[PDB]
């Protein structure tokens, strides 16, 4: 019913605002799904999971780790362009939420949405091993979040 690959790699995003952290990159792992329709198109599916990389510290009894975590889940058709070289897009949306730590009778936090777009280049040096190099970007009207993702997959 056509291929399947499977592909690994390290998300490394940019947000801007004032807070922890002076590069504001969460930190996490980028899942990608490659399924083959036709011996030149398929389709690619890529996950994306991060979480401020604040060090544990035990106070109260309760870890905060940052208090944020962002999540984002992209996909695109694959073309091939050469014999050894394929482009793909990235489509999809990303989610992010904000939580902060204080004593008082009620308690609030911060979720934002956005729509993210990029694409990605994957190079075949081998026939069971390519590298795969994805670009997404959300676009929010005051936060900008730049999203890179570098790894590799492996092929059935």
């Amino acid at each position: 019913e056509g291929e399947s690959s499977i592909s690994i790699g390290y998300a490394q995003s940019r947000v801007k605002e004032d807070g922890y952290k002076l590069d504001k990159n969460p930190r996490g792992f980028n899942l990608k799904y490659r399924y083959e329709f036709n011996n030149d198109w398929g389709v690619i599916g890529s996950f994306a999971q991060t979480r401020r990389g604040f060090e544990e510290s035990v106070d109260g009894f309760k870890l905060i780790d940052g208090d944020f975590k962002y999540y984002s889940v992209t996909a695109g058709p694959v073309f091939r362009i050469n014999e050894y070289v394929s482009l793909y897009g990235l489509l999809g949306a990303g989610h992010g939420k904000a939580k902060f730590s204080s004593i008082f009778g009620q308690s609030e936090s911060r979720s934002k949405t956005s729509l993210a777009y990029g694409a990605g280049l994957q190079f075949n040096p081998h026939p069971n091993f390519v590298i795969d190099a994805s670009y997404e970007y959300s676009k929010l009207d005051d936060v900008k979040v730049g999203t890179w993702m570098l790894g590799a997959g492996y092929r059935f």
